[PDB]
């Protein structure tokens, strides 16, 4: 019932395709398939590519007895480790989830924007320090980030400790992990991970060494003198459902794990935003993103970023709307679901892609144009974040965040793309953003 493409190679597959360009692949596949619902072959195992934007309520909505997303995201326990994301089932995910969703509670974002605008300011005046200079963003951003996500979820103890190391090395360190067509292939990553090995270990040591400190610096107890709710000092004073505490190996890795999610999606879609802001071409943007903007205070606050920008939020949306930083989401298929005309058999790796998705002609048209007041033309079309069971749950605060960096800096500078056109997208990282070496940009201080 579900389509196939040709497979000239059985063993190899596609892969070779996808891994040169997954947008022009997919899109090819679509085309002469002329079905929006295919599969493809990548290592011997059937991939169900859901391309129609209408059926994304078939692929989202399912529980996880039905489409699974832990047998198939089993790659990414080299990077956090055991005990943690998609390792343990139900209820300790569960468990590690709420501890995370504790820390990002309504309550808790009123210091987020002036604990990150500080944070900002603070990289600002240290990395850039003339009135003007020329600097690559995606990596100065990579930085800006890990301060602004480490100072909101773990605190101002953490902030202080990671310092050079972590504004260039855990962003590193992290910048490093990714690695691309290993997904589809968990058995590849087994053996001969490329640097993963060395570095979530390497990254293990130095945050496992101020853990061991922590509980030498801070009284933080019955003296009352600081009301500590930070996530790293209930996370290892946490008991499971079962009565287990957690490990040194085991908090290390969800730290790190914390770290990744509030940096790494964000400061790519960061980037991508300024440098969409920055270009001649949305001058016309740049211009309405001022009007906005120039009328709040220095001090900015929680209000001001949720409920009076607007346009901001839709240009930090419509890029992730352009280069989604999550290509494929993917579930195990553990029982047959109807996907419009067709069905997909039990056993399948059925996935959905906000890259293909987003580049749907009826949903969205011309659909390489960054047009941040355009609209998806069919519901539900745009997949960003997810949605269903699964959809994410730092929306709010990766929104926060983003809005209140652009806010802070386009406020006091103004940036020069030094190229005719915007970076390309480089897909060899299966976490996509700008193309590193693309992004050198001249900074300029404004001064009244
Ligand atoms: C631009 C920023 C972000 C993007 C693009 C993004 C993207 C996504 C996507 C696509 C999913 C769904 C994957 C699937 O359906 O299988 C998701 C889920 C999730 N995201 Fe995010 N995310 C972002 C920021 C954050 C942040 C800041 C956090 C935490 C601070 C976070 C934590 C999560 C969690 C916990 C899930 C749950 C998925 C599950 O239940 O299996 N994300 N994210
Ligand atoms: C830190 C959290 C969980 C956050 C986890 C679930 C998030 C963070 C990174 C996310 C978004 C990632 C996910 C989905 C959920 C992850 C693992 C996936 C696996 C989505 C599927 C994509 O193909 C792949 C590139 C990304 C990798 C990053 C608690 C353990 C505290």
């Amino acid at each position: 019932l579900p389509p196939v493409y040709p497979v000239t190679v059985p063993f190899l597959g596609h892969i070779v395709q996808f891994g040169k360009n997954p947008l022009e692949f997919m899109q090819r596949c679509k085309r002469d398939l002329k079905s929006g619902v295919f599969t493809i072959s990548i290592g011997g195992q059937r991939v169900t590519i859901v391309g129609d934007p209408h059926e994304h309520s078939r692929f989202f909505s399912p529980r996880n007895e039905i489409l699974s997303p832990r047998e198939v995201y089993t790659f990414m326990t080299p990077v956090f480790g055991e005990g943690v994301a998609y390792a343990a089932p139900y209820p300790r995910m569960r468990e590690q989830l709420n501890f995370l969703a504790e820390e990002l509670t309504i309550a808790k974002f009123q210091n987020f924007v002036p604990a990150i605008q500080h944070e900002v300011r603070k990289f600002m005046a240290e990395n850039w320090k003339e009135d003007e200079g020329v600097i690559n963003l995606l990596e100065d951003c990579g930085a800006m980030i890990i301060n602004t996500a480490c100072q909101c979820l773990f605190g101002e103890d953490l902030r202080k400790r990671l310092n050079a190391r972590h504004f260039a090395q855990l962003l590193s360190k992290m910048e490093s992990s990714l690695i691309p067509a290993a997904v589809f292939m968990p058995w590849l990553l087994r053996l001969p991970l490329p640097q993963s090995a060395r570095c979530r270990e390497a990254r293990a040591e130095l945050q496992k060494i101020l853990g061991e400190i922590i509980v030498a610096r801070e009284k933080e107890e019955a003296s009352k003198d600081n009301n500590t709710s930070d996530l790293l000092g209930g996370l290892l004073k946490a008991v499971y459902r079962d009565g287990t505490r957690m490990s040194l190996h085991e908090v290390c890795g969800m730290i790190v794990a914390a770290m990744f999610a509030g940096q790494h999606t964000s400061t790519i879609t960061t980037s991508w935003s300024m440098l969409h802001l920055m270009h001649p071409k949305n001058k016309k943007w740049l211009d309405k993103l001022h009007k906005e903007i120039d009328e709040f205070p220095a001090q900015l606050n929680y209000d001001n970023v949720m409920d009076e920008m607007p346009f901001a939020e839709r240009c930090v949306r419509e890029s992730i709307r352009r280069d989604p930083p999550l290509l494929m989401v993917m579930r195990m298929v553990k029982a047959e679901v109807k996907v419009g005309s067709y069905v997909v058999p039990k056993g399948d790796i059925i996935a959905c892609s906000p890259l293909l998705s987003h580049h749907d002609e009826e949903a969205f048209p011309n659909p390489r144009l960054w047009d941040p007041e355009r609209d998806e033309k069919v519901d539900g079309a745009f997949i960003g974040f997810g949605a269903g069971v699964h959809k994410c749950i730092g929306q709010k605060f990766a929104l926060l965040q983003v809005k209140t960096i652009l806010a802070t800096a386009f406020r006091e500078y103004d940036f020069q793309l030094l190229r005719d056109e915007v970076p390309d997208p480089d897909y060899h990282t299966m976490v996509v953003g700008p193309t590193l070496n693309q992004c050198l940009v001249k900074y300029t201080r404004k001064k009244k």
